[PDB]
């Protein structure tokens, strides 16, 4: 069958928020991961139960501020690439991975026709209903693109898609 989620926690990370950070309930991710009953380490690597597993998964998500563009890919050649806000003078490579875990129904507002989740606390790959921004300017790093966009991408990056953000040189 089709692998569980994994995870490996960065310097600092906490039961509670990596739990909800991941949409669950800290005991569930705990039932999967007794060591975590006390506490998540750096490094450390633990099983997002009921979420698959993003190497079954092949999709991968390269977006690097550097870059400026995030880039969609499938069996290590590009899908296709979409605009996410990155800034005009934003460095600190954050050497981590995150995982597409989450999509949601048309909220009916300017939620941006999507909310799709990120693994890290506060990254996310969602909609907009202004796009201008995107690519071209300092909206304080978030990862939008047009309505569509995000749909297209949406329904092909599964709940387990691997993303990574950095500046790179
Ligand atoms: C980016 O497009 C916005 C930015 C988004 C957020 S956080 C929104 C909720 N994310 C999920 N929990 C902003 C914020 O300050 O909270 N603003 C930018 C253009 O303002």
């Amino acid at each position: 069958g089709r692998k569980l989620l994994t995870y490996q926690v960065k310097q600092g990370d906490t039961l509670n928020s990596i739990a909800a950070d991941f949409r669950i309930s800290t005991a569930a991710l705990l039932q999967a991961n007794p060591s975590l009953q006390a506490g998540l380490t750096a490094g450390q690597s633990i099983v997002i139960p009921g979420l698959p597993d993003p190497y079954t998964i092949p999709y991968h998500i390269a977006v690097s501020i550097g870059a400026k563009t995030l880039t969609l890919s499938l069996n290590n050649r590009v899908m296709k690439t979409y605009p996410i806000a990155v800034g005009k003078i934003l460095t600190q490579t954050p050497t981590g991975e995150f995982y597409i875990i989450n999509r949601q129904r048309n909220p009916g507002g300017p939620f941006g026709a999507y909310w799709l989740s990120l693994s890290k606390q506060h990254y996310g790959i969602h909609g907009t209903n202004n796009p201008a921004s995107i690519g071209k300017a300092v909206s304080k790093g978030c990862i939008r693109m047009h309505n569509k966009d995000v749909i297209e991408l949406a329904s092909i990056v599964p709940n387990g898609t691997r993303v990574t953000i950095n500046r790179g040189s």
